[PDB]
DNA sequence: TCGGCTTCGCGCA
DNA sequence: TGCGCGAAGCCGAT
């Protein structure tokens, strides 16, 4: 569909049809940004070829009721900033409320749209909406991967067992799919309040707020400023100050040596391709660049691969055969501790290290990457069943992580509990052959006491 | 039919 | 802290 700096492998057709004489509609769901967005860039190119304007539509669903105010405010503030950014480029943005399968189909007919484009997400609920829209529209429907550097359907045609099998496939396609982004051209032709939906949503989620003993909210909203501009500042400071020591200190939660980009990456407020572009050009420690590029390229995009080819990604069925046989054999082992969902959520376990990891999650909304493995693994050790641990870990991860409800969350929890993208280890009680992590193992790798005291 | 597995624990400089 | 080894099942290059 036209374009010079435009790889057609990034786009794929979801429904054929006659191209109408109306504007091109970019159904924005996962990549909530204006810059470095192929889906918006593909939409603009199609609109330019048909001499029609491009418009952006965003449907706010009832899914926010399953999470907290921390995610709702982070997303909505960025949407307000994005609204002004698209206005400066003469691109109007429409915000609907309701079921996307019903609202997008009504919007496509009332607005007389000619072409429908959306960004890619391997989540189950995104696929259900697409099927409902396909059955309710008669215009062409395209789908652009704006979240991965190499399109998810292109990087592999099957579920990848581990990273060392997916790594050569991804890095071979980098010289083709790693490139600069063209500027978003403004519109030539021109043709609900987000402040009201913020107040309405906040009031709804107020009774479910995480509070301390004295009714004070646990969440500290100053650690991450939401928005496209604020995302770029974080990436700049990571390259300048932290990328040099990332390789040595990534597994030390006492040092803030991570990139902190996951909240922005999840909501799409910054493109992972942009970060990789800048990281590649940066002159820093060769070991740290390789370690960082491995996380944001290999392990990020294999989480999309995991969820795209396994629709039961959030279930015990998705675990490999050896892990399922190992976890089943130990179902009758006596657990040294059994905690309920309520006890885990309030950080009332016997392990001060686990409790502190939970307190980082409750208060900041971003648990450290190393402690997240220890966090989910201990849930498996102190729960009734592998199913209950998966359910509890997914519940606490989506409710409280800013980067939650993400394919990284499900694949990461799958790695911790079911050994997805991992291998077998020493046979143990309860967890079987799943990789084990101990408090004493953390003590020799980082100052565990300093971490505990920072979060009570 | 081997070789090596993100993110392991453990003994030893 | 940094390093080598143990302990485990399997993909994939042949
Ligand atoms: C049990 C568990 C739950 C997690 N929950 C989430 C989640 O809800 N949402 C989320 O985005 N990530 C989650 N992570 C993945 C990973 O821990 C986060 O990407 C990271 O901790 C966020 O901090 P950062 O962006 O500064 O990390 P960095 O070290 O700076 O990583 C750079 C980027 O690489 C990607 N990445 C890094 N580590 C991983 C990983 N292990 N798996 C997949 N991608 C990775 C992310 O996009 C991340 O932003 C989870 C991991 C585990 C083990």
């Amino acid at each position: 569909p036209r374009g010079s700096h435009m790889n057609p492998k990034r786009i794929r057709a979801l429904k054929s049809g006659k191209q109408g004489d109306g504007p091109v509609v970019y159904w924005m769901s996962r990549d909530q940004r204006a810059e470095d967005n192929w889906a918006l860039l593909f939409s603009r190119a199609i609109a330019k070829e048909a001499n029609v304007p491009v418009v952006v539509v965003f449907c706010l669903t009832d899914e926010f009721l399953e999470a907290g105010i921390r995610q709702y405010e982070f997303m909505l503030k960025g949407l307000q900033e994005l609204e002004v950014s698209l206005s400066r480029k003469k691109i109007p943005s429409f915000f609907l409320r309701g079921d996307p399968g019903e609202k997008i189909s009504r919007f496509v007919k009332d607005y007389n749209a000619g072409t429908l484009v959306t960004d890619f997400s391997p989540l189950r609920i995104k696929n259900q909406w697409i099927e409902k829209v396909i059955s309710g529209i008669s215009i062409p429907f395209f789908e652009v991967d704006a979240h991965n550097v190499v399109p998810c359907w292109e990087a592999s045609q099957k579920h990848e067992y581990a990273a060392h099998t997916f790594r050569p496939k991804l890095y071979a396609l980098l010289p083709e799919f790693l490139e600069e982004f063209p500027e978003l051209e403004p519109n030539s032709v021109t043709p609900e309040t987000l402040s009201d939906v913020l107040e309405t949503g906040v009031k709804a989620l107020l009774p479910e707020r995480a509070l301390l003993k004295n009714k004070d909210p646990l969440f500290e909203p100053w650690h991450f400023e939401p928005g496209e501009k604020a995302a770029k500042k974080v990436m700049e400071s990571f390259i300048a100050d932290r990328l040099d020591s990332y390789g040595a200190l990534r597994n030390d939660p006492t040092k803030n040596m991570l990139s902190n980009l996951s909240p922005y990456l999840h909501f799409g407020q910054i493109s992972s391709q942009r970060v990789v572009l800048e990281v590649e050009k940066a002159e820093s420690n060769p070991g740290s660049k390789k370690a960082f590029l491995d996380e944001i390229l290999i392990w990020k995009e294999i989480s999309d691969n995991f969820c795209y080819y396994n629709p039961g990604y959030d279930g015990f069925e998705s675990f490999p055969s050896w892990a399922k046989e190992s976890l089943n054999a130990h179902r009758n082992d006596v657990r040294s501790h059994i905690y309920t969902l309520e006890e885990f959520e309030a950080g009332k376990t016997h392990d001060p290290l686990w409790n502190a990891s939970q307190m980082e999650l409750l208060s900041t909304g971003k648990m450290h990457g190393y402690t997240r493995m220890y966090w989910a693994k201990k849930i498996l050790e102190w729960s009734e069943s592998p199913e209950k641990a998966l359910e509890i870990a997914i519940c606490l991860n989506d409710r409280y992580e800013l980067d939650g409800r993400d394919p990284n969350g499900y694949a990461g929890i799958a790695w911790s509990i079911g050994g997805v993208h991992d291998r077998a280890w020493g046979e143990r009680e309860v967890t079987g052959k799943i990789r084990y992590m101990s408090y004493e193992g953390c003590k020799r790798k980082f100052d565990v006491k300093l971490y505990i005291e920072k979060y009570s």
